C-alpha cells in the first residue's frame, strides 16, 4: 500500500530535508528563557510556560526526558522543515543543560483553552472553522511529506479570542517515505486508525484523517472521545460496532491480514449503525447531512478510501468557512 498523495515528496527532496539522524542543532542562550508555570507534560517531557527574557513576551519550553537523540532529533527536524506553514506551531530556539544536558525546545506561546471545557461551548460554525484551520495544518504537513501520527485535542492549541489554531506536538510525526513499514505504537489510543490496530505498518498520511474524523465525530456527537477503548483489543471493537464488521472483513481481505485468533473473537460480529443513532438532545444543533456526509468519508476502514485533506477542505460542509475567508 501506498499514500494517494504526496507519495514523491522525500523522493524528490535532498536526503539531508528527511535524515534527521544526521542533523546538527545549534544551541541558543538556555538563559534567554525563564520558566513561569507548568502546563503540560507528556510520557518524556514536562511543558512550561515561560518568558524571552529579551522581550518579554511569553514562550513554551519544552524540556525533554531522556531518549534516544534520535527521537529528539526527529521532532525539532520536523519543527524546522514546516516552520512558517499555515497554523504549525513555530519552534523558535532550541537550548540545553549545561550539566545535564538537559534539552528544551522553545515555542511559540498559544493562548489555549482546555478543550474539555471549550468544545462544548463551540457553535456549529466554530467546529467547522476550527476543524478547517486543523486540516489546513495536515494538508500542509502531508504535503511536506510528514504524517503527524498524533492528531488529538490536546496536540491542538486554540486561542478562541484570537480564532487562532496550531497543531503541536510533533514528537511522534514521521516522514513518508513510499512502500516503509512504520511502528504503529503511535497515536492515542482513542484516535489510532484500524491500521494501527491490525499491524498494517505500510501506511501513510491517510492515519491522521482517522485521527481527524475521531475528533471530528466528539465534537459533533459530543462524546469525549467517540471510540472509548480500554485497550488496543478494545479499541478495535469499539470501531467494529459502529462501522460493523461487514466492511472490516472487506477491508482485511483487500490488504491479506489475518486478525489475531482472540482479537477475531473479541470483535465477533456487528451491524453497521447509521450515524444518526447517535443523534440527541444535547448534540442536534450540531449534526446535519452535511456533517454526516463529511464524517462518514473520514471514518473508513480502508485508509486509501478516506478524503485527503486537500479534498476534506472542499467539502460543501466548509463553503460557509471557504467563504468567509474569500472575502
Ligand atoms: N505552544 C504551546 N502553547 C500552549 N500550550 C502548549 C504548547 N505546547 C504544548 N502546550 C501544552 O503542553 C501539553 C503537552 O505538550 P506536548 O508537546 O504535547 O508534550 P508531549 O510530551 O509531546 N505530550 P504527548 O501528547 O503525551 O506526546 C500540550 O497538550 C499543551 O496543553
Ligand atoms: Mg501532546
Ligand atoms: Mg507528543
Amino acid at each position: 500500500s501506498k499514500a494517494r498523495v504526496y507519495a514523491d515528496v522525500n523522493v524528490l527532496r535532498p536526503k539531508e530535508y528527511w535524515d534527521y539522524e544526521a542533523l546538527t542543532v545549534q544551541w541558543g542562550e538556555q538563559d534567554d528563557y525563564e520558566v513561569v508555570r507548568k502546563v503540560g507534560r507528556g510520557k518524556y517531557s514536562e511543558v512550561f510556560e515561560g518568558i524571552n527574557v529579551n522581550n518579554n513576551e511569553k514562550c513554551i519550553i519544552k524540556i525533554l526526558k531522556p531518549v534516544k537523540k534520535k527521537k529528539i532529533k526527529r521532532e525539532i527536524k520536523i519543527l524546522q522543515n514546516l516552520c512558517g506553514g499555515p497554523n504549525i506551531v513555530k519552534l523558535l530556539d532550541i537550548v540545553r543543560d549545561q550539566h545535564s544536558k538537559t534539552p528544551s525546545l522553545i515555542f511559540e506561546y498559544v493562548n489555549n483553552t482546555d478543550f474539555k471545557v471549550l468544545y462544548p461551548t463551540l457553535t456549529d460554525y466554530d467546529i467547522r472553522y476550527y476543524i478547517y484551520e486543523l486540516l489546513k495544518a495536515l494538508d500542509y504537513c502531508h504535503s511536506q511529506g510528514i504524517m503527524h501520527r498524533d492528531v488529538k485535542p490536546h496536540n491542538v492549541m486554540i486561542d478562541h479570542e484570537l480564532r487562532k489554531l496550531r497543531l503541536i506536538d510533533w514528537g511522534l510525526a514521521e516522514f513518508y517515505h513510499p512502500g516503509k513499514e512504520y511502528n504503529v505504537r503511535v497515536a492515542s489510543r482513542y484516535f489510532k486508525g484500524p491500521e494501527l490496530l491490525v499491524d498494517l505498518q505500510d501506511y501513510d498520511y491517510s492515519l491522521d484523517m482517522w485521527s481527524l474524523g475521531c475528533m471530528f465525530a466528539g465534537m459533533i456527537f459530543r462524546k469525549e472521545p467517540f471510540f472509548y477503548g480500554h485497550d488496543n483489543h478494545d479499541q478495535l471493537v469499539k470501531i467494529a460496532k459502529v462501522l460493523g464488521t461487514d466492511g472490516l472483513n472487506v477491508y482485511l481481505n483487500k490488504y491479506r491480514i489475518e486478525l489475531d485468533p482472540q482479537l477475531e473473537a473479541l470483535v465477533g460480529r456487528h451491524s453497521r449503525k447509521p450515524w444518526l443513532k447517535f443523534m440527541n438532545a444535547d448534540n442536534q444543533h450540531l449534526v446535519s447531512p452535511e456533517a454526516i456526509d463529511f464524517l462518514d468519508k473520514l471514518l473508513r476502514y480502508d485508509h486509501q478510501e478516506r478524503l485527503t485533506a486537500l479534498e476534506a477542505m472542499t467539502h460543501p460542509y466548509f463553503q460557509q468557512v471557504r467563504a468567509a475567508e474569500n472575502s
